[PDB]
């Protein structure tokens, strides 16, 4: 029936959005991490249920991005969810002590990453039926929440995919995607499990785009 | 007397910001561009108005960058008003039709670069009396107005300084700085380069508050 494509599936929420979306029936899961031969219990998953396919995306790297719509038509002629959730958070902390390569890596994995991930396995979400575009977002990312702390290059990547999200959201309109940006929660902390259930109930329920959306489905602004 | 510096002066804004600077009594004017011996305008300006010092930046250029603070420590020992105007705006319209390129461009030029530039003339700026710090921005990058019209790689790079703006206004509070993000209008409604200028040196002098996000009109854009 329905096919995911899950970005940085081998640990955190990926892994735990993919063992979720594994105990399913009727979903094929396509799983990326940067280094599948070192993603042990991703390929122990895989090795036990065979719906679940381990495909190789570094999102930081042109020539990998490059070659995932191939890679994955080889597993899937489509693709009904699509959720961006590799990412970096390696920059916090004030605009003057971050150096010039944290507010790179953070465009480049956070911000590039993710929109050319999108552009190549677009024309496989349009065959698909559900067309639900999910991207991995902060509530650091929003323009009007207040939390105390700076998110420097980190939270500047997810504005920047945020507002990019929500013009997207705007151009498939019309052809009836479903595009959101997601805080999966504080990974009050939160399991990483806790976060995929309730990722995973939110990515089958959620019916309008252009929500920016906490895992619980509550309404952040952007 | 007071120090102001503004980047890309050798014409739109910048220059009538410039040219209205170089009118008002006590003003030296730090003015830049990426090719100073081409910007016959401004080179004019400068011979007329001795206090508009003309020095070499390229904001996509992190070489011209590393050399901005010593270029402008020949003519000042401070800066009371910096002014990241120099910018691009050459990508709009759908996600799936901008290119790898147009993104990278806006990040490094209207994102990176004007940090950079921040980072670099920030012990200038710390010096001075007035401490404030202007971006030239948008209404475009802001997460809560629709045009009607799609930005891309402009509308994003726009959003993500507009983010990094917001972070610095709270972070240099205690260091008593104005930190304002500024739309500047749609110069050639359109309004002119002079109008333009006009509105933003009146918003420059007056700005008494940080973490602002202002139209050139003084009124206040949501982020
Ligand atoms: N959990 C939280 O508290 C919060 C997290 N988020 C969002 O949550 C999402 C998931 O976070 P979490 O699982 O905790 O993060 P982790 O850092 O634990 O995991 C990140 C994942 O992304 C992968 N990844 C990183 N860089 C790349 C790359 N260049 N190419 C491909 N894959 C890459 C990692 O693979 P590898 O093993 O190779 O490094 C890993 O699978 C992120 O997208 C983030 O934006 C937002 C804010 C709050
Ligand atoms: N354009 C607009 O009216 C709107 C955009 N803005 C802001 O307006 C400001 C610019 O106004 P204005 O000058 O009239 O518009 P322009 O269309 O003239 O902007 C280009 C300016 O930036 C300079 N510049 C461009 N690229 C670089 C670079 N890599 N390094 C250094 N300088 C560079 C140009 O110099 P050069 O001649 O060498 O190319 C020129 O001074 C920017 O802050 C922009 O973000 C805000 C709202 C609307």
């Amino acid at each position: 029936e329905q096919t995911y494509f899950i970005s940085g599936a081998n640990r955190g929420i990926g892994f735990s959005v993919v063992q979720r979306l594994a105990a399913k029936s009727g979903v094929k899961v396509i799983a990326t991490a940067r280094d599948p031969a070192s993603a042990t219990a991703l390929n122990e998953l895989a090795k036990e249920n065979p719906q679940v396919k381990v495909v190789q995306l570094d999102i930081s790297d042109e020539e990998s991005i490059k070659k995932i719509a191939k890679n994955v038509s080889q597993y899937t002629d489509s693709i009904d969810v699509f959720v961006s959730n590799a990412a970096i958070a390696k920059s916090f902390g004030p605009l003057l002590n971050t150096p010039r390569e944290q507010w790179i890596e953070h465009f480049f994995t956070n911000v590039l990453g993710p929109i050319r991930l999108f552009q190549e396995l677009y024309p496989l979400i349009k065959k698909g039926t559900q067309k639900k575009v999910f991207f991995i977002s902060s509530n650091a990312g929003s323009l009007n929440l207040d939390f105390g702390l700076d998110f420097s290059a980190f939270g500047q990547s997810k504005a920047a995919l945020n507002y990019s999200t929500k013009e997207l959201a705007r151009q498939l309109k019309p052809e009836n995607f479903i595009v959101a940006a997601v805080h999966p929660g504080k990974v009050t902390k939160i399991t990483p499990e806790e976060s995929a259930a309730a990722l995973c109930k939110l990515f089958e329920s959620l019916n309008t785009t252009g929500k920016y959306l906490s895992y619980d489905g509550t309404e952040l602004p952007w």
